[PDB]
This record gives C-alpha cells, sequence and structure tokens, in this order.
C-alpha cells in the first residue's frame, strides 16, 4: 500500500532513494551487480525481468504506491509501462524518457508523470553558450536548492485564502514566494489571471527561499 516498486537502476533512481524510505522501495532488475548496489543503498532487491509481466505481478506492481520506471532503452521503458497497465490500470507510474521522439510514446502507455532530462539537458547547453543565466537557476532551484527552491503548497478547507483573488492574496508581497501557477484536477494554470478565485484542493507552485516556503505554509490555514 505504502510501497514503491522501481523498475531499472540509474543515477536518477539512486538520487531518488535521497527522499524516500528505504525499506518501502522495492528494486525490479535482474542484473546482479544492481543487486550489490540496491542493498548497498538500504533498499529491496527483487530480482526479475521489468518488461516481463510475470516479473512485475512478482513485484506488487498492483497496489503500488507509485511505480518508477527507468531502464536501459526507451524501448524497454515503454515495454515495461505497458506491462503495467495490464495489471494495474490505477497505479501511478513515473517514467523516465530518453529521447523526445518518445516522450508522447511514454503518455500513450499509462506513464502519470514523464521526466525527460536529456532534452533538458541539452536546451540548457546549446542555450548556455552565449548566456547562461537560465542554466544558473535551474541548478540553484531545480538541483541543489542552493538558495531557493520549488514548491507545491496545497489549499486545506478552512483556508483563509479559499475564495481570495490572486491580486487580493497578494501572495508574493506577503510571502515572498514567487507565484508559478495553480493546478487542481491533475491541470495545472500557469501564471492564473488577477480575477483568479482560489478554490479548496488546489495546489501552489512557487520558488522561494526556505523562509518565505514558511511564510507561504502559514499563510495557508485555519481561519
Ligand atoms: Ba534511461
Ligand atoms: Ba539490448
Ligand atoms: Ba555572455
Ligand atoms: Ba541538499
Amino acid at each position: 500500500s505504502r510501497h514503491v516498486v522501481i523498475c531499472g537502476w540509474s543515477e536518477s533512481t539512486l538520487e531518488c532513494l535521497r527522499e524516500l524510505r528505504g525499506s518501502e522501495v522495492f528494486v525490479l532488475a535482474e542484473d546482479e551487480n544492481v543487486r550489490k548496489k540496491v542493498l548497498r543503498s538500504g533498499a529491496n532487491f527483487v530480482h526479475g525481468d521489468p518488461t516481463r509481466v510475470s516479473d512485475l505481478e512478482k513485484a506488487n506492481v498492483r497496489g503500488a504506491r507509485a511505480v518508477i520506471v527507468d531502464l536501459e532503452s526507451d524501448s524497454e521503458t515503454i515495454h515495461c509501462i505497458l506491462g503495467i497497465r495490464k495489471i494495474d490500470e490505477s497505479v501511478r507510474i513515473i517514467a523516465e524518457a530518453e529521447r523526445y521522439e518518445n516522450i508522447e510514446q511514454l503518455r500513450m502507455a499509462g506513464a502519470d508523470q514523464v521526466i525527460s532530462p536529456f532534452v533538458i539537458s541539452g536546451r540548457l547547453m546549446s542555450r548556455s553558450i552565449d548566456d547562461g543565466y537560465e542554466a544558473m537557476f535551474v541548478q540553484d532551484v531545480l538541483a541543489e536548492e542552493s538558495t531557493r527552491r520549488m514548491v507545491e503548497v496545497p489549499i486545506p478547507e478552512g483556508s483563509k485564502l479559499e475564495g481570495v483573488s490572486v491580486l487580493d492574496a497578494d501572495i508574493h508581497d506577503v510571502t515572498g514566494v514567487i507565484i508559478i501557477g495553480v493546478g487542481r484536477g491533475d491541470e495545472l494554470i500557469i501564471d492564473p489571471p488577477r480575477d483568479y478565485s482560489f478554490r479548496a484542493g488546489d495546489i501552489i507552485l512557487g520558488i522561494g527561499k526556505p523562509e518565505e516556503i514558511e511564510r507561504l505554509k502559514n499563510y495557508i490555514s485555519a481561519l
């Protein structure tokens, strides 16, 4: 119920374990060099072929909290996702796509969230030739968290901000957090209009220093 299955092993999935409890994580892989590394990392190892439905079942993908898929090829990545969806239609699947062409192929396979790090890396490479300021921000906010970080803060039922305009909310002046967007119902609205009214269940996506984030957390609370 709480457990997370990881199909494949890479520096990404390793970094994924940084923020996850390790005894809740089952890593599904065939290779024995991977087994040593998984155990060394304090996570659980399940021997099998992630492109095989039989082994996917054995990994208890059925009731999983989420399944993370990064395999050696976008081909294997796509086949693993297809196999999961034969087992559980509703299970949350997060997958890493290597080639841009295949991002949409991962979605049509049932990936709930796709991440394409080579596409991101490549853009930043070419764009950092003449001006490196976009890359500096990405490194600080999305990687190292030197100063600030992105944050998703949910809006509770008893929230003082319910129904309030984003202009009247003035989240930047109060909190200090730059508001990127607000999502709900698996739909992300970026840079909402001034007349936008907050609803409960809405999630606020923003960027800010640690203190600025606590103030945003504080600002959204019981009436
Ligand atoms: Ba890969
Ligand atoms: Ba091969
Ligand atoms: Ba320059
Ligand atoms: Ba850190």
